[PDB]
Order: C-alpha cells, then sequence, then structure tokens
RNA sequence: GUCUCUCUCG
RNA sequence: GAGAGAGA
C-alpha cells in the first residue's frame, strides 16, 4: 500500500473527522501486584513520550507497492484456492438489505454502537437514527444510500490500547479505518452469504479461522494440520499489500461464480480515500482496517499468498497437500515435508511482504506443536484426555492487561475474562494468578472462577 | 473509537 | 436490551 496524495479538507470538501486524544486507560488496583511494561498508546502528536514525529510514524506502515498484475504463480495460487472454495457452494447472489442490516444465523446484525462512519459521524447522525432492531426498517437506509451514495472515505481513528514502550517512543500506534455505513451495507449485500459460509466453517476448506472459538477449535487444529507445521509473522501485513493481491482476489471471486458487478467492488477496496483530522488522503493498495469483511478478505488473500509463495520458491510443490488456516495475517499451515520459511520470506520480499520468524528470534527455526502459536495462544494437550487441546495464553499478556482499566467499575468482568483465558495454563499457574489477585483488598471482593468448574465446563463442550 | 469469539448485567 | 475482555 502507498499513499498517493494528501490534501487539506478545504481542498477536497470533506468533513473533519476527529477522535479522542486522551487515553481512557488508567492504572488499576493490580498495577503493582503484577509486572508489566506496556502503557497506553500515543494518541496525540504532542505526547511527551514520543521520540519521533507522530504522524510520520502513523503512516510509515504504507511501505509502497511492488507488483500490480498477477504473475503465473499468483494466478495458479488463486485458481487453486478458488477451486477449493467451490465445494462450499457459496451463494453468490446478493443478500437482501434487510438480512444485511439486521443479521442472519451466521452473520451478526450491524452493531448499533459502532460508528456509522463518514459523513454521519461528522454530522451527528448515529446508527440508531437509521436502523431499528424492532421494526427491521430498511426504508431510511435506502434513503441514505441514495442521499450519500458509495465509495465514501474511510474515517481514520487512532486506537486507544496498551503498547510496548518501544512502540510508544516510535509513535507506532494502530489505526482504525472505519468504512461508512453505506459501504458496509453495500459490501454485506454483495458478500453477506460468503461471510455466512466463512463464519460457519472455520477450518482448512475456507482456510480461515474467522468465527472460530479457540476453546473448541484448538482440538481440531492438529487434525486439520497434519504433518510438518510452518508459520511466520508479517510486519504490517494489511498496509504492505500491493494491488496484485486485490487483482488475485478478483480472480478468486470470479472463479467461484460472482457477477462482474460484485467483483467490481474489489477495486473500491484496493483504491480508497481516508479522512484523518482535517486532511484527506488516497491509499492505493493496502487493506483498510475497519472495513466490513477486513478479516475475511485478509484471510482469503493470505490463502493466495501462501500458495503463490510455495510454488514460486520450491520446485515440485503439490498444493493439494497444503493445509492452512488464516485469521487475517495470522497463519498456521502444514505440509507433508518441512517448509523452509527463510526461502518463503525471500520470495515474499519480492511481492512486497516482510516476513519474520514465528518465534520472534532472528532465525527461522522449526515450528512444532510445542512452540506454535495462533491468535496469540499456544497448544497444550490436556493431561487427562490428550486429544483435547488447551489454547494457552502466556501469563505475561494477562499480567499486562490486568494492571490497567478503562473504568474500574468493570473490574469484576475484566478479571473474570482474564481468568477464563488463564486457567488453560494449568492448575498451579492459575491458582498462583488467583493468589496474587486476592493479595489486595479489591481482589478479595471479586467472584473468581474456580479451576475445577472451569475445567469441567470446558470438558462438557466436547459433550 | 473495525470485526470475530467469550464472559457479565437488566 | 446494556457492558466488558481478549484476539486479528
Ligand atoms: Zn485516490
Amino acid at each position: 500500500g502507498e499513499i498517493q496524495w494528501v490534501k487539506p479538507n478545504k481542498e477536497t470538501g470533506r468533513l473533519n473527522i476527529n477522535g479522542p486524544t486522551r487515553t481512557k486507560l488508567e492504572p488499576s488496583v493490580f498495577h503493582d501486584v503484577f509486572e508489566g511494561n506496556k502503557e497506553p498508546a500515543v494518541l496525540h502528536s504532542k505526547d511527551p513520550r514520543l521520540e519521533v514525529d507522530f504522524e510520520q510514524a502513523l503512516f510509515s506502515k504504507y511501505v509502497g507497492n511492488t507488483l500490480y498484475e498477477p504473475d503465473e504463480y499468483i494466478k495458479e495460487a488463486a485458481l487453486h484456492y478458488a477451486n477449493q472454495l467451490k465445494q462450499l457452494d457459496i451463494d453468490t447472489s446478493q443478500m437482501s438489505m434487510e438480512e444485511a442490516c439486521y443479521g442472519t444465523e451466521n452473520l451478526e446484525a450491524i452493531d448499533l454502537h459502532s460508528t456509522a462512519g463518514y459523513p454521519y459521524s461528522a454530522l451527528g447522525i448515529k446508527k440508531r437514527d437509521i436502523l431499528d432492531s424492532t421494526t427491521r426498517d430498511v426504508s431510511k437506509m435506502k434513503f441514505y444510500m441514495d442521499k450519500y451514495g458509495l465509495d465514501l472515505p474511510y474515517s481514520t481513528y487512532v486506537k486507544d490500547e496498551l503498547r510496548s514502550i518501544d512502540k510508544i517512543k516510535k509513535g507506532k500506534s494502530r489505526l482504525i479505518e472505519a468504512s461508512s455505513l453505506n459501504d458496509s451495507v453495500y459490501l454485506r449485500m454483495t458478500f453477506g452469504h460468503l461471510y455466512e459460509t466463512f463464519h460457519a466453517n472455520p477450518g482448512t476448506v475456507t482456510g480461515s479461522a474467522v468465527g472460530c472459538n479457540p476453546d473448541t477449535f484448538w482440538s481440531k487444529l492438529p487434525i486439520l494440520l497434519p504433518g510438518s507445521l510452518f508459520a511466520f509473522d508479517y510486519s504490517g501485513y494489511d498496509a504492505s499489500l500491493s494491488p496484485v493481491w486485490f487483482r488475485a482476489l478478483e480472480l478468486v471471486l470470479r472463479e467461484i461464480g460472482y457477477s462482474e458487478e460484485a467483483v467490481s467492488l474489489v477495486e473500491g477496496i484496493n483504491h480508497t480515500h481516508h479522512v484523518y483530522r482535517n486532511k484527506t488522503y488516497c491509499v492505493l493498495g493496502g487493506m483498510p482496517s475497519g472495513m466490513s469483511g477486513t478479516s475475511i478478505f485478509n484471510s482469503m488473500i493470505n490463502n493466495i499468498i501462501i500458495r503463490a509463495l510455495l510454488i514460486k520458491t520450491f520446485k515440485g510443490i503439490d498444493l493439494d497437500e497444503l493445509n492452512m488456516v488464516a485469521y487475517g495475517d495470522d497463519v498456521l499451515a502444514s505440509y507433508p515435508f518441512p517448509i523452509d520459511c527463510l526461502e518463503l520470506a525471500r520470495t515474499g520480499k519480492e511481492y512486497g511482504l516482510t516476513m519474520t520468524p514465528a518465534d520472534k528470534s532472528p532465525c527461522f527455526n522449526e515450528v512444532n506443536w510445542d512452540n506454535a502459536t495462533f491468535l496469540k495462544r499456544g497448544f497444550l494437550p490436556d493431561e487427562q484426555f490428550p486429544f483435547l487441546i488447551h489454547p494457552t495464553m502466556p501469563m505475561k499478556e494477562i499480567h499486562e492487561s490486568i494492571r490497567w482499566t478503562k473504568d474500574a467499575r468493570n473490574t469484576q468482568d475484566h478479571v473474570r475474562s482474564l481468568c477464563l483465558l488463564a486457567w488453560h495454563n494449568g492448575k498451579q499457574e492459575y491458582e498462583k494468578f488467583v493468589s496474587a489477585i486476592r493479595s489486595v483488598p479489591v481482589g478479595k471482593a471479586l467472584a473468581i472462577p474456580n479451576y475445577e468448574n472451569l475445567r469441567r465446563n470446558w470438558l462438557e463442550l466436547f459433550h
């Protein structure tokens, strides 16, 4: 992805889009019970902790574009992935506006608390003024679709969240690039049925884990990914995507039967305009972060990428023996023989992709079930039923979370949520966690899940 | 102040 | 109907 131009909003006529510049994050009553280094992300150019120019740090993720047109490898990769999707029998017909707004069994209703985006946000119109759960009204939505149309700019907000000290000094805050309600509705009508298929079928046929619940999904993954594992990290995946990957996605959507009218929406993703503060800017390439379908299309593009990388770097790859699941840029894959990701990464750099080792070291070391991570969780067989796999979240991450709060009124829910993640690390580590929580007065006031009930609730998910 | 999952409360 | 947490 590459910024093509930046203009004042005076010159483009776009409304200003401003988000909060003060963090809601404050130290919690556990701030000194646990160790951690993270602090709230920089939200303002005048943050005293910055050691670089903030806005330049924010937009450095757009590293440029390399390829624009699919080569032979990307074409074969796209066709192989699309052929695989055919068995799912995706409904390529347009989803009704009423389903698209108010939801189906496998597609959540449009959230009425998340932004309506441009221009409704700037004008002061919330979604509750357009959409109504009770009435399932689509009349006003049709009106506003006609009034403001489509290809509206993406509203850019900085995300208020914890970050490591290094990312605070270098201003590497993360951006939400929120699509207008009109484009969301339009994308959900065009692809809502494919979204349903993906949400209902996380696994190695979609090649996607969007919609999975890790508590149950983890036990399927060693069976879905037989053989030798491979995985790696991307640096700035979404923003590094060149236009070739959107051309490749068009190839996939066409081959599984989408109308040219539907396929034509992809160029509106490849080429997007954004408003941040009082400026408009054009981005060519790059996936917007707050678009309807960001995770799914990121995941689909990843399926094309891994296939293309394999057949370009190695001779004799049989793609039918590849198994992979992606959640956006996060990937876990397997193949009958070990795959050298040092070579995959070399090829990836030609495509404009920066790929680093999974274990965060400088060397591409072996990935196996004892060290693999997906969605930030490891894989730990249950000691009693070894076919049941615990998703393990490192206590370090849980420790970072519990030391801060955006509203100490919600301390109980926050601590409970963390306990539901923590117990998978085992009884000893969990009770150590609970003991520390209970070492301060507020901790003695909280209802904390008992390990045995947690484990028994989990086992019952498998019936 | 994006989506997915999970939990909690009327 | 409202709130939170984590992940991407
Ligand atoms: Zn443009």
